[PDB]
């Protein structure tokens, strides 16, 4: 992969790589001048030469060309592929060029959060793509801050010399949906492992079946991470996360527990958890009942919070859809 990309390299003889634009389990992404479209500048992935990853870069292309022709306009906000290739055995998928990640945006503020205006609509347009996705038999099961980038680069940027970083200010909001990879059709085999686990929902934790709703609670633990700044699921353990969850947002419902074939997580019916060992009480410490991240009691701020709680049902059946949380009271303002 170090071996075929370089600044100057030529993918495709047209593809002149610029820069590195990301890295993920499935390779990288760069940025090329297309010396054959007048120089305009794209995005390309190019894929690790290894089956799984091979296998899923074929499903996302299948995905991208059913999206773009289902929605040619870009109206709900899924990146445009404009074409694929294959380079010294790598699959290469080039892509309109959009801007920053909202997870690279956030980081390199210093882990800033964004503000109420924009995370509105920042949501709004992630739940309206989403639910797009949702009403063509797809689940993402891979929603993160890094899978929603910018459209443009509307924002500013200077250096501070006091925290010796640049500080961006965003002007416009306006994002897509990236990486369909991991892009699931209703009646295609469902893996049991999904989403980076930060972004895992309950139902997919205890491996009871997964769809559409996997992808809200997803988007609820993004909407979080845009108003804090930093995930409230900092874990690197699955039970550790179950016990961060019963902090958060109360008990599991008892039917999860006892139905999940994840035993190994619980003792009779509840989390088999001490919280009296020092990892317990870890997490008691970061943790609080969701309602106390609030940074201001003010309405727009408790809309905001109704749907994350709505978003963030333990009950895939009663968690809210994007359908209705496209009507929820937080986006009256944008109407
Ligand atoms: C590192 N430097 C940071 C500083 N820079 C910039 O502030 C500009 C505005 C010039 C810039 C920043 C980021 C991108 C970009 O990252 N753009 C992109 C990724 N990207 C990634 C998929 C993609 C993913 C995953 N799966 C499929 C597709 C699609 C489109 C796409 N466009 C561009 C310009 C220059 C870059």
């Amino acid at each position: 992969m170090h071996l075929i990309c370089q600044s100057g390299d030529v993918l495709s003889a047209r593809y002149e790589i610029v820069d590195t634009l990301g890295e993920g389990a499935f390779g990288k992404v760069v940025e090329c001048i297309d010396h054959k479209a007048g120089g305009r500048h794209v995005a390309v992935k190019i894929v690790k030469n290894v089956d799984r990853y091979c296998e899923a870069a074929r499903s996302e292309i299948q995905v991208l060309e059913h999206l773009n022709t289902t929605d040619p306009n870009s109206t709900f906000r899924c990146v445009q592929m404009l074409e694929w290739f294959e380079h010294h055995g790598h699959i290469c998928i080039v892509f309109e060029l959009l801007g920053l990640s909202t997870y690279d945006f956030i980081k390199e503020n210093g882990f800033l959060p964004f503000r109420l205006d924009h995370i509105r609509k920042m949501a709004y347009q992630i739940c309206k793509s989403v639910n797009f996705l949702h009403s063509n038999k797809l689940t993402h099961t891979d929603l993160k801050p890094e899978n929603i980038l910018f459209v443009q680069s509307d924002y500013t940027e200077a250096y501070n010399p006091k925290i010796k970083r640049d500080e961006r200010t965003l002007i416009n909001p306006d994002i897509k949906v990236v990486d369909f990879g991991s892009a699931t059709y209703d009646d295609e085999h469902h893996s049991t492992l999904v989403s980076t686990r930060h972004y895992r929902a309950p139902e997919v934790i205890l491996a009871l079946g997964w769809s559409q709703p996997c992808d809200v609670w997803s988007i609820g633990c993004i909407l979080i991470e845009y108003y804090l700044g930093f995930t409230v699921f900092p874990t690197h353990d699955s039970k550790e996360h179950l016990a961060m969850m019963e902090r958060i947002l109360g008990p599991l419902p008892k039917h999860m527990i006892q139905k999940t074939r994840k035993r190994k997580y619980f003792h009779h019916d509840r989390l088999d958890w001490d919280e009296h060992s020092s990892a317990g009480r870890y997490v008691s410490r970061a943790c609080k009942p969701l309602k106390e991240f609030m940074l201001s009691q003010d309405v727009e701020h408790e809309r905001l919070f109704d749907l994350i709680q709505k978003m963030l049902e333990y009950d895939p059946a009663k968690r809210i859809t994007l359908r209705e949380a496209l009507k929820h009271p937080f986006f009256d303002l944008l109407k």
